[PDB]
């Protein structure tokens, strides 16, 4: 029976980064800089610690009580509230119109300070709780007070918020060793006052009956999933991903492949990303985004040329492009690289007739992109706001069909929100890149009609994955997402034919190690 | 205390519908005929009610016995069965199994039994004996007798009610149950099971660390709807029923929806990207809250097939949904003015059957111009069945402006596993309170038709919803629908002789026992 299990003992803290990178845990360790707080107010981080540190259930005081007797050998303890554990510098950082905390007993370590209780040693603090009535024991630190509370092992869980940004600094929270703590929550990721932010939770290492009737007719070792399986709460939106796959990996059906690669697929998934809180470019493997944006503004452009692509070394269509590619496809008389009438001739011109990847196709066919942007700034409330690449006339005339379907928007109160219908979708290889790419294009229409984007959401048909992914993607589901990084285009650009490569800048990805999927 | 609660005794049953229109759940009374039941084994109902009967929480037991003992100062339920019953039931079941097995009779003594079983030969007996046994729950099990004077004494706590949509020649029926002493709490999920749906209702009688995280991660959680406005609705425990797909996406659009103007003129509540899936296996998706009609949908699906652009056609048969997008006056306002007066353009079928063809009008014979998209699907269903590429897509954007009006219903694509086919229909614009109910319908109806011709068997379909509204003048209306409980789904049966696409007429379609509640004007 250990004293922070009897006195619910934990800690509370808020951790920033500090000035190939490789991350980790103890990436996010940045406590506070000379005496105070190494950021202006983080207004969410602080709603959370009142929250937390605030919260009391009566009910469940009953057993505590019970169990604190029992262990101090007592019959008696002789409006309930927390109990906090403040430093001496931690306590004189707080602003005299916060002091003391509000609905909390407060307890102050120091070896200098005189009589809102005062104690000079961590064992006095046990002391004090055994002959209070309060409902759980928050340490809220400083650096010093985490150090030394960790290392006597008087911690129970950690309440950790993870400030994806970086600070200077000059003291830092303890690494948390692995072997003694686990992860088993990561919440929902916010955006407040300028970046982005999650809260995770490390753990030391009638109507009842009535739910059974109604389940009445209810070679992967899910065990290999480990961590996945540990969690209790995950509510990180990477996880909208990562369930999908987890639900393909355990349920799936087994099919096979042009490739004779085998697949194991599903039908009909929808993922919903929040773009005005983060930028949903996945944290457990490495994505890169360079080619994926110079893809975007080819397909902008209306451009057919795989050589375009070839020559800034982005080599997504290249496969599609080569001899005997077009040759199995009966592209005959296509010359290598001419992907024929794809994405950016629909999107420009759709319903033109399609000659060669160099003629000049102005003024020809429907350009549907400038259409789109004229109705969601002329005609917001129209459902008539759709991009869509499926040309049934021209199908056999492209490299191949679009997996992209269509794109349709909606605006509400000056936002955007955008649905990319997929029809086949890689989940271990291509859906990572797709998520990323239609967000970026999300972002990108909305800056040049003047709304904040909203949501993305991603619909999936076909949705596999390939039996050579498997290993890898079980390596992945056990790795737990960090927040995610924020996307920022030049402010400049309101003209969706006016981007650059330059133009774009993604900031705060931290990542997981890279994975060759294969 | 009533003694129903101290002892926890609970009725079960299953009703079918009897011969002798208005629907309401005195639809659903057949329990028995010539002393044994009307129907031959629902095997799926007999699994609910083993589930159910034989199912106990020995970990709730020692609570019960506290509750028992303060009342009068491995572990099994018992089942109480009439006379009757018991002799219906075949040697090889009885006593039944895992059971405490008790039988009410007069005519019979203990002598006459050669089984594990306790007589009683009047109610007050039945209590005594709880009073004295070791047991989870108690189980009535019929029959109407002892229905009827167990619900009369109030012992009853609640119903476990199956709905057996079928009709069978009954002479004896469970009592009308009073809807002031009862109420509906719960509603499953609808199956198929020997050739009928069903579905299982229930009456009433009128490491928690993790629970404070769940808390802390809540700590930072609209229109002016009541909440009386919901009361049935609201008070249902759980809500298993399909339909409770999309009215559960209605109360959704009512409570956060954002308001808006439209095209319309009436403005609406929307909001964008939800998914509904129907599981055609087990029934077909037609609305039980409100009264729907099929022949005109059906209609409009077989002139689509044949590539018909012609509203005359619809119109000679009375189908008049597309009358009003080809008056004079909707024509021009679409600047169609050189297009004849229900000259719909070139819309659904057209691109079903031609797309990429150039439309003149409507009696042209568009014979081998553009692609046969629906060929196209059929053939790739057949031979090609893992393809991630069988897709049926109605918005020609080149076409659009000559359209009546651009398709709502964009795309459809097909999946194929283990001979069974599965349809997702991908919707830009969702008029939930009139048009989705028709929506799902049509395309449940065309993933049947399509896995016929292709020798499959139907599994789901998936509706995808876009922009997804409910006009302010139907606000009323949907708010009496959605205090309705749905009734178990019809089924769809086809004429099996009809092997192409092409072939199919209107009397090769059933929709059989369609159970409903009654028709409703959405508009005023
Ligand atoms: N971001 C976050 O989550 C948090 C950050 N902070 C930041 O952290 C910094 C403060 O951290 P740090 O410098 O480590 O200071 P601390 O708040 O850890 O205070 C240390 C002091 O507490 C007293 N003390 C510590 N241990 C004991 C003990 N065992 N017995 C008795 N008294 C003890 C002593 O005061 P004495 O001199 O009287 O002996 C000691 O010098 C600030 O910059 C602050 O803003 C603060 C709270 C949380
Ligand atoms: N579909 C369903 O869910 C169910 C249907 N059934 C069907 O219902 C029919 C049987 O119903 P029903 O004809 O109403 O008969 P019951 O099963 O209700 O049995 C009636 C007999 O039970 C005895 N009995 C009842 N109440 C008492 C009492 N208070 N004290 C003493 N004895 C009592 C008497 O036996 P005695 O004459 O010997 O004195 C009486 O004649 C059959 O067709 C059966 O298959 C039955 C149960 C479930
Ligand atoms: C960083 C919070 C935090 N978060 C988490 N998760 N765990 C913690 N243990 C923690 O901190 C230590 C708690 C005591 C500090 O209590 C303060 C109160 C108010 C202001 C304050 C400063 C500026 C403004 C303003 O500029 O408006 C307003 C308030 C600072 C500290
Ligand atoms: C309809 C059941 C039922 N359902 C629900 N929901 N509530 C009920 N209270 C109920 O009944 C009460 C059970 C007493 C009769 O228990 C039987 C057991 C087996 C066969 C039996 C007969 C024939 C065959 C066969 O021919 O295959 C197989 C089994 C009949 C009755
Ligand atoms: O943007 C893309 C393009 C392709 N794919 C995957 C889906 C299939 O695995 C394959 C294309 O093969 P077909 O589905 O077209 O046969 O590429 C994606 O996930 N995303
Ligand atoms: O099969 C149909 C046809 C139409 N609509 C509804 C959606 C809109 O309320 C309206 C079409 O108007 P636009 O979205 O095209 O403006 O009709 C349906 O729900 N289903």
């Amino acid at each position: 029976e250990q004293v922070c299990d009897v006195f619910d003992i934990y800690a509370i803290c808020a951790c920033c980064k500090v000035e190939n990178e490789v991350f980790n845990n103890y990436t996010f360790r940045g406590l506070g800089n000379k005496g105070v707080l190494p950021w202006k107010c983080i207004s969410l981080d602080m709603k959370y610690f009142r929250a937390v540190t605030t919260y009391v259930n009566e009910s469940k005081y009953e057993k505590l009580k019970y169990k604190r007797c029992k262990y101090l050998n007592k019959e008696t303890v002789d409006k309930l509230q927390n109990v906090v554990v403040m430093g001496r510098t931690n306590w004189e950082s707080i602003p005299k119109k916060f002091k003391p905390l509000s609905n909390r007993i407060n307890v102050i370590l120091s070896r200098t300070l005189k009589k809102v209780y005062i104690i000079n040693k961590v064992e006095d603090l046990i002391v004090l709780l055994g002959k209070l009535n309060y409902y759980k024991c928050f340490i809220l630190g400083g650096s010093v007070v985490y150090q030394e509370f960790l290392e006597k092992k008087l911690i129970k869980k950690i309440y950790f918020t993870r400030i994806n940004s970086t600070y200077e600094c000059d003291v830092f929270f303890p690494e948390i060793n692995e072997n003694e703590y686990q992860i088993i929550s990561v919440s929902d990721v916010y955006t407040s006052n300028n970046t982005t932010l999650d809260f995770i939770i490390y753990k030391k290492t009638e109507e009842e009956d009535d739910f059974v009737y109604f389940n009445f007719n209810k070679s992967i070792h899910p065990n290999d999933f480990q961590i996945y399986n540990s969690l209790k709460y995950k509510y990180h939106p990477e996880y909208q991903y990562l369930n999908i796959i987890y639900d393909i990996m355990m349920n799936g059906n087994k099919q096979s492949d042009r490739t004779g690669v085998g697949v194991l697929s599903k039908f009909g998934y929808i993922m919903k990303f929040d773009l005005s809180q983060y930028f949903p470019l996945l944290t457990t493997k490495k994505l890169f985004l360079r080619g994926i944006i110079e893809e975007l503004l080819w397909f902008i452009r209306g451009e057919t040329n795989g050589n375009t692509l070839l020559n800034k070394n982005v080599r997504i269509w290249e496969a599609n492009g080569t001899r005997e590619f077009l040759d199995n496809r009966k592209l005959f008389h296509r010359e290598v690289n001419d992907l024929g009438p794809i994405y950016g001739f629909q999107w420009r011109h759709f319903g033109a007739e399609y000659t060669n990847m160099y003629d000049n196709y102005e003024n020809k066919g429907v350009d549907q992109l400038k259409n789109i942007i004229n109705l969601i700034k002329n005609d917001p409330t129209s459902r008539r706001i759709l991009l869509c690449a499926w040309n049934v006339k021209d199908l056999d005339q492209m490299a191949l069909p679009p997996c992209h379907i269509l794109c349709q928007f909606y605006v509400f109160d000056g936002k955007l929100s955008c649905i990319m219908y997929q029809r086949s979708c890689d989940l271990g290889l291509g859906v990572p890149f797709n998520i990323a790419s239609y967000s970026i294009f999300t972002h990108m229409i909305a800056q040049v009609c003047n709304l904040q984007p909203a949501q993305f959401i991603h619909v999936l048909g076909n949705a596999h994955v390939y039996n050579n992914h498997i290993d890898s993607l079980k390596i992945q589901l056990n790795r737990i997402p960090y927040p995610f990084p924020t996307l920022k285009l030049n402010p400049d650009i309101k003209n969706i034919e006016d981007f650059t490569i330059s133009d774009f800048t993604i900031q705060n990805y931290v990542h997981h190690e890279k994975i060759s999927m294969d």
